[PDB]
DNA sequence: CCTCACTAGCGCCCCCTGCTGGC
DNA sequence: GCCAGCAGGGGGCGCTAGTGAGG
């Protein structure tokens, strides 16, 4: 198996060998001119301009989704039509459709916070879990109810607002030892934790 | 072969759940 | 109790860089 010896790629077949020897160390010839990004093949340029112009050539034959690539059409049946999930947890019976999404629930298992925030001594299990907390130390609300334009900090907050407040008719919860109403499922654990052991 | 598949990976944001503490 | 804040385990997509057998 005549391989690079750079990173010892063994190759069976000879033209992808001297295509693995042009991702050592080259250039990026195939320049985009909208924006600055330059890239090492004409497919990838190729695929980078479908994404400024939103040409989706790969259709899914089971939904009305398209995307650029084959590769997105792949994940995509994997999650919405086949269901195949090849990374499985040896713990237990969990299994994704890719390897990250694993690593994030293996990272449940071992209790691994990788990603501590700078300003406290929080540290997260995902990257955007960490940016979802810097919300509490800039006082940012990006949600917005779109009734009575009240904002919010997380977006299932904004969710369970116009859940509680705009909706009308919502069935609530009755405690089962004394006549008590409440409105939110958890206020209702609450009263049981304090009122009644 | 140079085009399309499959793989490997980073990046990002939504979902739902359930508790906390000021009010 | 009402309420928004806030952290937990999750689903799913956007985009790029290699690789693998191919009409
Ligand atoms: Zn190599
Ligand atoms: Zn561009
Ligand atoms: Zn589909
Ligand atoms: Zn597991
Ligand atoms: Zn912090
Ligand atoms: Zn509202
Ligand atoms: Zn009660």
């Amino acid at each position: 198996t005549f391989q690079c010896e750079l990173c010892s790629y063994t190759c069976p077949r000879r033209s992808n060998l001297d295509r693995h020897m042009k991702s050592h160390t080259d250039e990026r010839p195939h320049k985009c001119h909208l924006c600055g990004r330059a890239f090492r093949t004409v497919t990838l340029l190729r695929n980078h301009l479908n994404t400024h112009t939103g040409t989706r050539p790969h259709k899914c034959p089971d939904c009305d989704m398209a995307f650029v690539t084959s590769g997105e059409l792949v994940r995509h049946r994997r999650y919405k039509h086949t269901h195949e999930k090849p990374f499985k947890c040896s713990m237990c019976d969990y299994a994704s459709v890719e390897v990250s999404t694993l690593k994030r629930h293996i990272r449940s298992h071992t209790g691994e916070r990788p990603f501590q925030c700078s300003l406290c001594s929080y540290a997260s299990r995902d990257t955007y879990k960490l940016k979802r907390h810097m919300r509490t130390h800039s006082g940012e609300k990006p949600y917005e109810c779109y009734i009575c334009h009240a904002r919010f900090t997380q977006s299932g907050t904004m969710k369970m607002h116009i859940l509680q407040k705009h909706t009308e008719n919502v069935a609530k919860f009755h405690c089962p030892h004394c006549d008590t109403v409440i409105a939110r499922k958890s206020d209702l654990g609450v009263h049981l934790r304090k009122q009644h052991s």
